[PDB]
């Protein structure tokens, strides 16, 4: 192995301090996160991460021509956080972030200004961090883009991005000192992962003829699964194949020829709305699959955390199950199941229930409820990889009448993370009539322990209604959102803004399998809903 | 004839909207107070001689097979109608928003919809059996039915004819004062195209009744009515739409002895606010429109959801509007190229020309705060070009104070007085901003000016925003200038239909000037720069 591949490999795994210094505002707190504490970096270190990415947006602390001097207090705060990260023996990756689209976008029609502010910025940076360790790396530009004359992308953009990469490179290398051997991270265009882009970054990197370069890509999952659109509610073969093809191209083009790859940002696109857009078990399966294949192709990954995943005020993970699956996927594969839920109707006699496992190379060793192992034979059976909860066990663990999560059955294995089943006592969900404006329309609902997976919207003639007209399945969150603590289903203003004055048939898909029908009557700014 | 004397004697009409017609538990669900008898008294003494009472009954109808109406809501409708005829007004009673609430579903729920229909008009005719004959029944408001492949189709015409005939025969069979009770029947969607008018024509000719009235609605040429596609002016396409529309109504119905009640009119855009259309252009539209309505004996009823007369003051929110309306009841009023005269604070003041449109009348003087001003020394008139003299404007204005300095009232031998707003304007200025799509507002210094429309183009020249087929915004729904807070908001609806890119906006001001602005959208965040 080469020295640079041991470097990138020593970064694994990585974490993004997102929506902080990268926020487009007057300071790092414009987008809701608190100012960086020395405790934050320390916990990020003690949770198993060995590299941290610090994205920064610089436009709103830059001066005017020709110096564009960075404001010293913002600069010194960035520098302070980096210093802390290096006290914690972490790798630090520093970039210019949202400046990408803020002004660098504008290079075809503002070339000398964009490269004046660019050159000046990386001069200040390189001079500032000259005497720093080699565990500080420079990343040229986050997800670069340029102005569409005829559309994205052709011709101009590759040239522009190459000129940015080589200018940045030559600045840092000409700074000397620790910047001579300092690794430099360079991106594909929009950090995308298609073959042409990969071959242009490849030819730029050969062009620069440097041993200490690193290739970057971003990935937020197969688009429709990542945002819960077009019915892709489960983590099925299409997402998996997208992962496999994407990182097989990345691996063949970069890792296989000795240039290491940092997947500098990964996640699910839908988490820009909420982590509730993807169902829990399918999220876990997605992340386990992804981290498995990335490990198999020596791709060092850095999770994008804008503040939604670790509570930067408690310093603990908002969803421990998620982080447990991540930190198991660092070491190896974890067993999963067809679902993380077990459904049991409150009205039916309780029967033995089968559950398909996904051993992923591992073996089952027991099941626990509230920390206590369960009874072999009397509580559960295992036939190959089909696990069966016995009737008496579910009857004991459940409460007649109490709808919702009655218990959690924990499947333990010889290796990997525990898989947790939510034992749901459910009835058939029912809706109610309502009437209101497009601006505040909510269907009163009785979820009865169930869970909404997706919603379709078709006109009474069968045409696909609502936004993203090419499919019947609307997008989660942006067009509708189930609010369980307030017992209703919201229909958003964005949905009604793309529907004609007509009657709308909606068909709510629940994770129990059931489906509820509802009809809306749309005229202007008023809508009535009936069962 | 008795029927044409009836319909002609209704002129003019007024709609009691967003009241009993609101889809809710009672008349106030959509923000209006409960009807006062002072309300209708005032509506009568403002010169109107007919009132339209739209009512939606769905949420106070019982269950099969009676579908009985709730007695207190019923007693409230009857109370309002009785009152309206104490003021010697004409009343037209209709089925309102039920149109789309359940009547829509006629192809797939025939016997239920006509069961509720028959029951409803039975309650109706039985309740008002012994009432005066200047109370009218209107069958169904703007009828529509479910699109199989779209509007309009074969099925819809049949359906509407069946409702018309069922209602007709129900009231006719009720007897009493309902025997010569006049009946108001609508074309489908109250639209004004030839084929539809001829379907209603054969419908009434089929029904062979002397006491029938044809109703249609009209809310103006679509793009001007909602301020889209750059139609900021009241120019001839709008006017030609008026002329063609009511030439068809007059040829097909009035000329053949059946009178037409335009039971609801306005401009569609006021469903947002009366501020989407410029004041003077609104006035010209209404004067033109009412002029032709009178010329073809079309009895008008204004659509007032509470937006035109303040039902709390019992006075008109915009007196200029109502003054122009009821002056056009009697005849045409002179209009002008513009409602305001612009003069920049920094340049020396000049004589200013302003084109009038003497719609058959002559100017007799001008007024500032009720006082006539000197002829010759302050203003000249050459043919139809009026000229404000420099000294008059210099005296009437204050250097530095931008905005409305004075109002010049043009008096004429006939018609409404026209009021010009004397605006001292500077070049409007914008500032940089940063924010989310959900609440994005550009800090603005209007400097006395007024935004007419907005353009949105991507840096490649493609039309951005909703209704991508034109560069010109829809007013209100995509952007709104709020002068009281000195900013220009861009709504969630606009950003929800634009790609992550740079958008060039071009603000059109009524002074003629145009200021440019650029947005950079990425996800749910947008950058604004001058």
């Amino acid at each position: 192995q080469t020295d640079i591949q041991s470097y990138v490999a020593d970064m694994q795994p990585g974490w993004n301090l997102g929506n902080t210094f990268d926020a487009v505002g007057d300071d790092e707190t414009a987008w809701g996160n608190p100012r960086v504490t020395r405790e934050l970096i320390k916990t990020i270190a003690d949770e198993g991460y060995k590299s941290i990415r610090i994205p920064v947006t610089w436009e709103n602390q830059m001066g005017n021509a020709p110096d564009y001097t960075i404001n010293e207090d913002f600069f010194s705060r960035v520098e302070q956080v980096i210093d802390w990260a290096l006290e914690e023996d972490l790798y630090v990756m520093l970039n210019l972030h949202h400046d990408s689209w803020l002004w660098i976008y504008n290079m075809e029609h503002n070339y000398d200004e964009v490269m004046a502010k660019y050159t000046a910025l990386w001069e200040q940076l390189s001079e500032r961090f000259q005497g720093h360790s080699h565990k500080l790396m420079f990343e040229s530009v986050n997800e670069p883009r340029f102005t569409r004359d005829w559309g994205e992308i052709q011709e101009n953009h590759h040239a522009f991005l190459e000129e940015l990469n080589t200018a940045f490179y030559h600045i840092v290398r000409e700074s000397g000192g620790s910047n001579t051997e300092r690794p430099l991270v360079l991106p594909t265009l929009e950090t995308a992962t298609s073959q042409d882009l990969l071959n242009r970054l490849h030819q730029t990197m050969k062009d620069l003829n440097d041993p200490n370069l690193i290739a970057t890509v971003h990935y937020y999952g197969f688009w429709p699964f990542s945002v819960n659109v077009a019915g892709y509610t489960r983590f099925e073969e299409e997402t998996q194949q997208d992962i496999i093809d994407t990182f097989n191209r990345v691996h063949n083009t970069f890792t296989a020829n000795g240039i290491p790859v940092v997947l500098g940002e990964f996640g699910l696109l839908g988490f820009d709305t909420s982590t509730d857009v993807i169902q829990q078990g399918e999220k876990l399966k997605f992340f386990e699959f992804l981290i498995h294949h990335l490990n198999e192709r020596d791709v060092t990954h850095m999770l994008w955390d804008n503040g939604q995943h670790l509570n930067r005020e408690t310093y603990s993970w908002y969803d421990q199950e998620f982080h447990n699956m991540l930190k198991a996927s660092w070491e190896g594969r974890s067993a999963t199941a067809e679902s993380n839920l077990i459904h049991v109707r409150d009205g039916e006699p309780i029967r033995d229930q089968d559950i398909q496992l996904h051993l992923h190379g591992n073996e089952l060793t027991g099941l626990q409820v509230d920390g206590d192992s369960l009874a072999l034979g009397e509580d559960y059976e295992l036939a190959g990889d089909v696990l069966t909860m016995k009737a008496d066990a579910l009857t004991a663990l459940m409460t007649p009448g109490e709808l919702g999560t009655n218990a959690v059955i924990t499947a333990q294995f010889n290796s990997g993370a525990d898989w947790h089943f939510q034992l749901q006592n459910v009835d058939e969900p029912t809706l109610e009539n309502t009437e209101g404006s497009t601006s505040n329309f909510a269907i009163p609902a009785h979820f009865n322990g169930d869970s909404v997976a997706t919603m379709e919207a078709v006109y009474a003639n069968g045409e696909f209604a609502g936004p993203q007209n090419w499919t019947s399945f609307k997008e989660f969150g942006y067009t509708f959102s189930p609010v369980y603590d307030k017992g209703e289903i919201v229909i958003t203003d964005a949905f009604f803004n793309e529907v004609r004055d007509d009657d709308i048939h909606l068909t709510f898909h629940f994770w129990s399998g059931e489906m509820v029908e509802y009809t809306l009557s749309k005229n202007g700014n008023h809508v009535q809903g009936r069962r």
